[PDB]
């Protein structure tokens, strides 16, 4: 019942094509099907890829196809720190990934055959797992996120109602500047992230400052962590702009949303410190519905 | 007398190619070299499971002042050919990188950047990697005619003695693919543009294929002796933007390069490449790989 593309773990190359619908939205319900079916034959040509796939869809591309029932917390990517985080809302958000690059891109291929001239292509994007499964600040990324198919589920996947199966998407695609990293010394680095660099230590949330990484996206409301699936990749030319390509699914949109408002200021007025080397450029909020939904749009 | 990693290796499923212009003195190219050669060294012996390799070149301009205009004889600029149909972007410096993982050749790829710094002007840089059935993205099989094994690509590839011993001419040029117009022509007639079938990858004979077709373009031999030479290109690009075949090729003699350029474009005999149809090339050089013991001797 879950898109395929939610759940998998330690993918090695990712695909991500972010579109505006040209069209009449009734073009998206045939091309999803479509798209859906690509998926299953492209998994059946290449078993050893553990390829998966998720289409998700924008606030206003989503109420008419619902017919404006559930997807509650959906809404149209706000601006964070009235500015910090730029908001780039788009209608629909193809997320490829599985170990082999070359597939993701027949698999890029077929969405686009799917959807045709219904879409206006924004971003395309090539997320790449680098050495050590570290980000390209050098950082190991992954470490606290949900391990296991049942964790994933239950932080990902919404467990009951109309949108049972289907998860609400964040895609944010960040520009690093490693030369402003590279001026920093490893301790200040470390501080700055929450955790030690070489080794990947976690640094005492009572010994690092309340703008670290950990300590602004570490969050918990009377215990209860807010946790979310990251499936993010760096990306980018080692000439040209590189980063992160963040991208998470939650079961509710309020675990990511309380994350930005904490690192972009609006909570209590601090910062993330890792705005000293990267930023965000592009931010947009998805609904991904459940396999069963989409094959009940036509 | 040894060769430059990059060249013979087969079969790598990734690459990273850079082009650069000099900015200042020339001088700053010969201490950048020696380390980079050394962070290839250092990256093989951290990923010895990568199968890496590389290789660092040189325009005609900054490599007659490396050498001091000894040896590289067939080295010049890149002439357009057919009058422009392949248009020319010469360049000082070519980096191209290869290994079974990109993660390393980006690793690699940064630390050529950090060792060159601020001497160079990068005027490109191309993430290839091997499509499915090691196809090219027109959806044939490349690669089949290729000189197979480190013999036969030694032999074709590698200078065999002089100062340039261990060297070897290396050619890069990046097409752009149509698909759409490629995807408008009959799976035959496709067959007849290449040379070869689509799905079975059999050669059409000689005889029975236009003189358009590419085989019947770059298969030229000198009285029965093939014009043979390494190609290490790769698909690159993106899905919904451009998207083609980065060309790439290694020759112990430039010549046997310029006469298939000179038959794809049109000047031995007034005949082009029907590949034009559906793919153009965008940029073209020529530079000179010399061994990596001529790079540990620049100083
Ligand atoms: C430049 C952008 C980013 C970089 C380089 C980055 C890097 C990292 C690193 C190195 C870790 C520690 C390793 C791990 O546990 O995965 C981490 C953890 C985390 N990040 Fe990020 N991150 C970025 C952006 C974001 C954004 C935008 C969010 C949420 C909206 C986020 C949410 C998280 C969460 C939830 C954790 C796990 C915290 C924990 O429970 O320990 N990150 N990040
Ligand atoms: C868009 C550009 C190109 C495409 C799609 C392309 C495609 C192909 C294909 C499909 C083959 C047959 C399989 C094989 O034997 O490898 C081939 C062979 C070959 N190509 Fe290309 N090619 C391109 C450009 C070039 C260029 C620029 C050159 C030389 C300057 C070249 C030289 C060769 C040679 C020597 C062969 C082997 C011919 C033989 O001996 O049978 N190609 N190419
Ligand atoms: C954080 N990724
Ligand atoms: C020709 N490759
Ligand atoms: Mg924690
Ligand atoms: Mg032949």
């Amino acid at each position: 019942q879950v898109q395929s593309g939610i759940l998998p773990e330690h993918c090695r190359a990712a695909i991500w094509i972010e579109a505006n619908l040209k069209g009449d939205v009734n073009a998206l319900r045939e091309a999803s099907k479509i798209f859906v079916d690509n998926v299953a034959t492209f998994q059946a040509k290449f078993p050893d890829a553990k390829l998966g796939a998720v289409v998700a869809f924008g606030n206003n591309v989503w109420r008419q196809l619902s017919g404006g029932e559930g997807a509650d917390e959906l809404k149209d990517f706000p601006v964070y720190g009235k500015g910090l985080a730029p908001s780039t809302q788009y209608d629909l958000l193809i997320h490829i990934l599985s170990a082999r690059h070359e597939v993701n891109f027949s698999v890029a291929q077929a969405a686009l055959a799917a959807f045709g001239d219904a879409i206006d292509v924004k971003e395309e994007i090539h997320g790449f797992r680098w050495v050590e499964e570290r980000d390209l600040s050098g950082f190991v990324d992954g470490t606290e996120n949900p391990a296991g198919e049942e964790t994933r589920r239950e932080v990902a996947v919404i467990k009951d109602g109309v949108d049972a199966g289907g998860s609400y998407v964040f895609v944010q695609r960040w520009e690093h500047n490693l030369k402003q990293l590279n001026r920093m010394s490893v301790p200040d680095q470390e501080m700055m992230i929450g955790r030690t660099k070489d080794a990947n230590e976690e640094i005492d949330g009572d010994e690092r400052p309340v703008t670290s990484h950990l300590s602004r996206v570490d969050l918990k409301e009377d215990g209860k962590g807010l946790k979310i699936v990251r499936q993010s990749l760096p990306y980018g030319t080692a000439s040209g702009t590189h980063g992160l390509y963040f991208c998470a699914y939650c079961a509710r949109l309020y675990n990511i949303e309380q994350q930005l408002l904490s690192m972009f200021g609006d909570t209590d007025g601090k910062r993330d410190a890792m705005l000293r080397f990267t930023k965000p450029v592009t931010g947009g909020y998805y609904f991904a519905p459940s396999l069963e939904r989409i094959q009940a749009l036509g």
